[PDB]
């Protein structure tokens, strides 16, 4: 439940290792189904989930991802 | 009845496909250059790409996006000190 301190240098550059990771895995995500759960939409696909089907430190920017698509189509659109 | 647009699967994917790799490209780009702690939230700043006169654009939705991610994560993990 604690967190870490620190500094701005240090956070600033951590922020940053992630934008880049998010960069790279971006180039491999793809939406490739959609539902309409109840009004809301949920896309799936390639969540790159471990061999054990955990997600890994890939996965967080499909999730990411996909909720954005999810918060942002689901307000001009309803699936038919 | 509805105040959404109707879309069929196809043309609902095509698209949110297109925004996917609107945000790749723009992303080459971000960079989070300051970073405050405001109430307890991290607040990450940096280049939106706002127009000229100050609004967001189209290319501004990827760095929100970006920044939030940052701030929710990053804010479970860290204190700003
Ligand atoms: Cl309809
Ligand atoms: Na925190």
């Amino acid at each position: 439940k604690e967190t870490q301190p620190i500094d701005r240098e240090t956070l600033l550059k951590e922020a940053n290792k992630i934008i880049r990771e998010h960069e790279d895995t971006l180039a491999g995500i793809e939406a490739t189904g959609v539902t309409q759960r109840n009004g809301v939409l949920v896309f799936t696909g390639d969540y790159f989930l471990d061999e054990q089907g955990l997600p890994t430190a890939k996965s967080t920017a499909v999730f990411n991802m996909f909720k954005h698509l999810a918060h942002v189509l689901s307000e001009k659109y309803h699936l038919v």
